[PDB]
């Protein structure tokens, strides 16, 4: 049997003693300590302090836990007379030539009318008057047979009336046309001017109506942009505040964890103090009011007397004990197996003086003889095995899963799409250029002066006072006289 | 005297003992533990890791706690009335003479039948005169009357033509003056219209360009606001879970700290066991191993102390009738250091742990004055915490809550702007038609030829002129001598 | 020697005992308790409970901890006269005056002809006809000289034929001038009318184009402002929700701290209950079984017997002990120094009769004599000084920096700048006023064909008197004077 219960070992048994006085101090209570969370967490920060009021009454709940702890020639000579011929006077000129006696010989036949020019030179006037007078004179002499010379007087007069009427007829038709065209043209121009005037009025009304529409739109747009700008500024200021408070809230939460551990460690320490107060209670009853047989309880050594003494937050004991002065090792065995019967001492140890065995108290060397009423006897020599694991309570720690798995249960991952606004850069509002037309109108207005009729040029009775024949002789005679003198002048 | 102090009862008193060895393990210390809070809370998540940085140094504080643990043009057509009266008879020419302000007129047309009638009238007067006294010439009157009337008719017609020519020319000059005056007004109005419509067009282009930049600025700001809002909404969701997971970390630390407090208590017990059993012999019953103590041997452990207690335990025991005290003749007797035991007829004092009955004597027992008992209660209650007590969430929220609801943003409705359109197509079509139709108002005169006749000298003047040339020439020839 | 080990103080030793019974109650377990975190923090607020759902499964972890407890020459030479029609008529009237008989004496001469107006009143017709009739009648009687009174009949008509001839040509010339000027004016007016019509057509198209460009802009702007308002309303609604939820998250975090202390204090109480269960285990082991020598352990007084009992969550002991009935104080010393050597008892105290010294048990006054087997003797009288400072663990509380120092490490302070939209109030879109031009056009459209009041007479009365031949020979002789000067130069 090589068990620890029979094999002997050397232990030191005291032989001489000395007195010791042991001062033992045991806390029994702790000071009541509060904590203001505003100073602990924020302190001097005003932003933190304002946000902390929204966190509730956690401070008074934490303090509650801590509180409970405690051629060159003709032009020169003859006067020129122009006539408007309707188509017969030119042939009359070929008829006549110069001979005035052929005035009636060939009168032109115009569209069935025998016509003659209205012109009557002095040669013809004398000829016709002489014919008229000769007929009247000779009628009486010849019993009226000599009246036939009055016929050319009448025939020429009637023919000239036809010749005057023929050209007068076209003059009247021309004047009727000129008057009718002038009235019609003025009528058409009046229509155009009224049309232009009404068109301009319709243009002005629309241009001004669109001018008010643009002005109204611009004024309304400015109000809309003012309202949008003011709303945007408020949103940005609110957004800035929220983003600041969120970061501050993160630090407040993180510092709340440190405050929580500070409270927890204070509560745990109070529990340890309460256990120390329980120990001081037993020490007061077991050491002050009695004598303890337990070694090192009530001071190191073996108890004699103890004296309590108060402390500010604890209790102080002055244990009077006797401790060993000198000791020597002795060969001791817990039990000895004598022929299969284990013997062990009751209240003692088996000490050996080298040869025999003895029973002595554990705290003093005083060998005694082993007697029947000094030791117990066991039937067998075997031993009983027991195991005692004084384990402390193993806590059930949290079993958190992955952060992503916990987040995915209720997370709302959202992304706002970009604001898409219509593009108005394609609006043209083109311009107009009509300067060429305006220049044309101003040019025609200036040029319309040239179409004015000169009233001084209309009734123009042109007349040249040609030289009479008797001065032509004098001019010729004088011209000859003014050169014959030069004959003598040269020499 | 019915108390439990005097009534006897049966208990088991050991009679034989056997050696036992008890191995007792006592933790005295704990391994140092450090918690990685980023790994504990976030782990592999990156959004949590960046957000957890803003919570401060709580991880160091937790680790510190755990580390320490270890006279317105009309009226000239009197030919119409003359033609109607005449009836194409050629003899009523003189009878059908019209009038004009007392001037009898006849048209200047004389057909060959009329000419014969008037000439024969002229001829008849000349012949008949004389042969019928002087009264015969009266047939010459119609010849003179018709010619004089035709002279008046020509003079009247030429008068109305000149008057109408004067009227048309005078009217034309004044009409032209007015027209070119209205052309300047048309050109002036068009110049003013063009300037305004061009100025308005440039105003629209300027407004459109400015609006596009304003809408570009608004869109960029709104996109930035939306991006910031999406970040904030996601972050407040994440730090809700971080705050909730911080509670699990706190309980993890708290339970580690409480376990350390228990270990410290177990370290104190191991120190007590070492003093009272390794260095002494214990009189306590099962302190330091089951059964009564004999010897103990300490042994080191990785984080504790292992005790090899050698004790002796009862092997066989038999039940005995015992009483804590015995009331004899009014005085209670109780043993000092023992218990009363009964053999069946007598009483003895024996040790509580071994049956070795002894005779009751004065030195074995104590005597009390009376037989009453003293009643006491020891209520060893544990500390009852002052748990937090909170109000309702509703009445703790409205103390500082700010219930806000932004009113809907409204903007002025601009859909009422009209910008009406113009339609002057009727006037433009009229102007183009009149411009095209003014050609028909051109005057196409009936052309009259121009004949020019010289009034030549009469032959008798020509003869005289030649005679004058002859006379002057002969005088010059006389001077030439 | 002045220490407490030789103090000679006085203590009270029992001399008479009385049976006592002590009922000791020890808790050994806690009831199974769990916390409803949603009810604990929110209670009945739906907004809190919805937000608390996102805080994770902390409730399960907390309950896990709690559960585990339980014509380169003509111009140059001849005088030129050009009168008007009105002047000729006025001149003729000056001749005639009122006497309708001087028609022939001053008949005008024009361009070599003799002219008279083509008008005969009834007086002139009577005068000429009576002239013609007289010439015919008297011709026979007067023997030819009576026919002389017939020339004025012939002369008057020939004069009037010539006068008509020259006045028809001028009338045609007036028509030619009027027609030519009228046709030229019509062409110019045609050009201005087409130019006006084209200018109006360009203006109308541009005005209509601008109006359509404005309308499409207005329609697009309204849609853009509709999109802006809808996105702004959504942002505002999102902002209100975030700000409300931020405040609620603050109160939830604060209330989580108090719940954490509730769990912590429950866990600490369990540790104390487990400690009390250990004490009950030793009490059952040392009082119920076996007799304890520890005073006041296993009930007040000195242990006799104990009887266990069952409790709902604990154990009840019925400790039978004997307590001191009466006791008298006694003068005693822990040890008496004799002959320089300390004397202390073996498991007792040194009581004194007042004259001698005795050894007695601490719990009973039964004095005995002092022998070598009743006491110990030390070598010297000195005492050993020892101190046992039973300090409880001092936790390492958190050491936080200032809030500002911790916040500035990762703070992202940022204020969004104010928005500044462009100003569009400077757009005028001016209006037009052409009412004067429209009024002038509409007036001319009415006054164009109005008849004049002061028609101006046609023609002119200019006279171009040229040099007579009197100075023409003088001019020729002046050339001869140049000739004779050259002759004088030669000679
Ligand atoms: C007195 O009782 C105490 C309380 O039970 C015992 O402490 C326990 O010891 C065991 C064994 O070491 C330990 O179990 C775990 O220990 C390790 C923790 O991770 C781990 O390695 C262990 O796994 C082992 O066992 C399994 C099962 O076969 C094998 O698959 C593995 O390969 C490995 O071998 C095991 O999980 C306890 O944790 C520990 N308790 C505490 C609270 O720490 C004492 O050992 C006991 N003493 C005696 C002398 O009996
Ligand atoms: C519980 O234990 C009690 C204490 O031991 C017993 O009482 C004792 O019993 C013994 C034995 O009978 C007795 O001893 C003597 O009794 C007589 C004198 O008192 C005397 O006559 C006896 O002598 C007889 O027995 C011996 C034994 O060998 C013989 O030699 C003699 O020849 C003779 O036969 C004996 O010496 C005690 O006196 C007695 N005590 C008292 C106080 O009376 C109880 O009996 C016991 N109970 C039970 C139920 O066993
Ligand atoms: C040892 O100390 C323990 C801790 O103090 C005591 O337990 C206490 O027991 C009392 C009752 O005796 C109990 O008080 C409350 O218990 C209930 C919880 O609210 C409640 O029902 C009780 O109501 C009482 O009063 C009303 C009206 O008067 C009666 O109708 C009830 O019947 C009842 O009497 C009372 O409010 C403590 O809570 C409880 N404490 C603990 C921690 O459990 C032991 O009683 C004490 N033992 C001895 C022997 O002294
Ligand atoms: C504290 O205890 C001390 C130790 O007991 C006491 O000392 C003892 O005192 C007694 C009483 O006097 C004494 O007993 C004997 O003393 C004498 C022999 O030494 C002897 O003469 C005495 O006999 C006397 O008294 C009896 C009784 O009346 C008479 O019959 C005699 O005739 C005679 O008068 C007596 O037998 C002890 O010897 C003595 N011890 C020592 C060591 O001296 C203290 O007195 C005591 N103190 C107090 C204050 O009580
Ligand atoms: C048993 O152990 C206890 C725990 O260690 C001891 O109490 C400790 O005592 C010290 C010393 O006083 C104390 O430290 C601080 O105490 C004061 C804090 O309020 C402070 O005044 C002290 O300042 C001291 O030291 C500085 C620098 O060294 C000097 O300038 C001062 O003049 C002064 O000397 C010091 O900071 C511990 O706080 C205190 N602990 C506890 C838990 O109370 C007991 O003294 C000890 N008992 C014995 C008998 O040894
Ligand atoms: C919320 O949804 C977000 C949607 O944009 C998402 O951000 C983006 O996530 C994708 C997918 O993980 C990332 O894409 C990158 O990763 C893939 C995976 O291998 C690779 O092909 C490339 O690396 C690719 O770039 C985006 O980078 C990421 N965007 C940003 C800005 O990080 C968020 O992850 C979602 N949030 C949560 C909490 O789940
Ligand atoms: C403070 O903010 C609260 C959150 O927006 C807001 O809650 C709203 O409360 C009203 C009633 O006060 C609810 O209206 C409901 O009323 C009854 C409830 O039984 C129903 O019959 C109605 O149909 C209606 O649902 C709102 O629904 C509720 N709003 C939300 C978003 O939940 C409070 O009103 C705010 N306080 C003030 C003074 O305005
Ligand atoms: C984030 O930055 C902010 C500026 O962008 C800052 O707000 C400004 O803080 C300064 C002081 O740092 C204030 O200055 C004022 O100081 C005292 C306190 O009122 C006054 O007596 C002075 O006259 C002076 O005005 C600014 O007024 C203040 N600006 C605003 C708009 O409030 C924040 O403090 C910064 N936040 C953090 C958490 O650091
Ligand atoms: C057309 O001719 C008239 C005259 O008949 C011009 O009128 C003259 O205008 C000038 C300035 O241009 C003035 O100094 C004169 O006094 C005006 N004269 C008269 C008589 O009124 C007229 O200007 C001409 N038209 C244009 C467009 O120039
Ligand atoms: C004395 O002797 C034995 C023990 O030695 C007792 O037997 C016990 O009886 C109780 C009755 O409740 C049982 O629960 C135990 O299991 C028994 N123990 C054994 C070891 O068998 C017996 O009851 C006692 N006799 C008297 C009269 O008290
Ligand atoms: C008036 O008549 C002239 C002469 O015919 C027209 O001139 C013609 O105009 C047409 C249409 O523009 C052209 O195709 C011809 O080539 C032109 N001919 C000549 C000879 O110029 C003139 O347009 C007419 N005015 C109108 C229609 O308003
Ligand atoms: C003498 O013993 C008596 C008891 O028998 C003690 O008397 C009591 O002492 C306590 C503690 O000081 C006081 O509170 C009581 O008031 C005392 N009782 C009486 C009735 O006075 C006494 O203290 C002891 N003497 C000494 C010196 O300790
Ligand atoms: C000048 O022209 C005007 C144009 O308004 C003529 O006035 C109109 O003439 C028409 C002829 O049919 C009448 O029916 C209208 O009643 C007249 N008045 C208006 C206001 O339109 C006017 O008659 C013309 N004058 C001349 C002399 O021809
Ligand atoms: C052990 O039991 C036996 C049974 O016969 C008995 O005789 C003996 O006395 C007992 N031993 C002790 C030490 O009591
Ligand atoms: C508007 O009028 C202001 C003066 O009032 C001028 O300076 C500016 O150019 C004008 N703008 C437009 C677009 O007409
Ligand atoms: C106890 O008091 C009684 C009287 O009540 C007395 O006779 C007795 O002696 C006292 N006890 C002791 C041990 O002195
Ligand atoms: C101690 O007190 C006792 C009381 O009996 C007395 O005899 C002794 O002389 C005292 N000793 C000292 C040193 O005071
Ligand atoms: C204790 O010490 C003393 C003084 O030195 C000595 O005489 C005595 O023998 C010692 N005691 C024992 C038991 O050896």
């Amino acid at each position: 049997e090589n068990s620890v219960a029979y094999s002997n070992n050397s232990i030191a048994i005291p032989t001489n003693f000395t007195i010791s006085v042991t001062t033992e101090i045991l806390p029994v209570s702790m000071t009541k300590t509060s904590v203001d969370c505003t100073m602990y967490i924020c302190g001097d920060s005003t932003e933190c302090s304002n946000l902390l009021l929204q966190y509730g009454s956690f401070c008074t709940q934490l303090n509650r836990a801590l509180t409970g702890i405690a051629s060159f020639i003709e032009d020169l000579l003859f006067n020129k007379v122009t006539l408007a011929d309707a188509g017969f006077i030119k042939q009359y000129g070929d008829c006549l030539g110069d001979i005035a006696a052929r005035d009636l010989i060939c009168a032109q036949k115009f569209n069935g009318l025998t016509v003659l020019p209205p012109l009557l030179t002095d040669e013809m006037i004398a000829q016709y008057t002489s014919a008229l007078l000769a007929g009247t004179i000779t009628s009486g002499w010849t019993f009226g047979a000599g009246a036939a010379l009055q016929i050319p007087f009448a025939m020429q007069m009637a023919y000239r009336f036809n010749g005057i009427g023929v050209t007068q007829n076209v003059l009247y038709e021309n004047q009727k046309l000129i008057a009718n065209q002038f009235n019609s043209a003025i009528g058409k121009i009046q229509d155009s001017l009224s049309s232009t005037a009404s068109a301009l009025g319709k243009l002005q009304d629309v241009v001004n109506q669109n001018a008010q529409a643009l002005n109204t739109l611009v004024k309304q747009l400015s109000s809309n942009f003012g309202a949008i700008s003011s709303v945007l500024n408020d949103i940005l200021s609110r957004l800035d505040k929220v983003e600041a408070e969120v970061q501050i809230d993160r630090l407040i939460t993180g510092r709340l964890q440190s405050l929580q551990t500070y409270v927890t460690q204070q509560l745990i320490r109070a529990a340890e103090i309460r256990a120390s107060a329980n120990l001081a209670a037993t020490k007061m009853s077991e050491c002050v009011l009695g004598q303890s047989k337990r070694v090192d309880f009530c001071g190191k050594g073996y108890h004699l007397m103890s004296f309590p003494q108060s402390a500010p937050h604890g209790v102080v004991f002055l244990h009077v004990t006797y401790v060993p002065a000198q000791e020597k090792n002795f060969t001791t065995a817990p039990a000895i197996c004598h022929d299969g019967k284990a013997h062990f001492p009751r209240e003692g140890v088996f000490v050996s003086n080298g040869t025999h065995w003895f029973v002595t108290q554990r705290n003093f060397y005083e060998p005694q003889i082993i007697t029947t009423d000094n030791t117990f006897v066991s039937g067998n020599c075997d031993v009983v095995i027991g195991i005692v694991n004084n384990t402390v309570y193993d806590p059930l720690q949290p079993e958190l899963d992955s952060f992503k798995e916990e987040l995915d249960k209720y997370f709302k991952n959202h992304t706002s799409p970009d604001v898409d606004l219509g593009d108005i850069s394609g609006i043209n509002a083109s311009v107009v250029n009509i300067q060429k037309e305006i220049d044309r109108l101003n040019e025609v207005a200036k040029n319309l002066n040239e179409s004015l009729i000169d009233l001084q040029e209309l009734g123009k009775y042109e007349q040249y006072i040609k030289w009479p024949w008797y001065i032509w002789l004098g001019f010729i005679a004088g011209l000859i006289a003014i050169v014959m003198v030069t004959i003598m002048l040269c020499c």
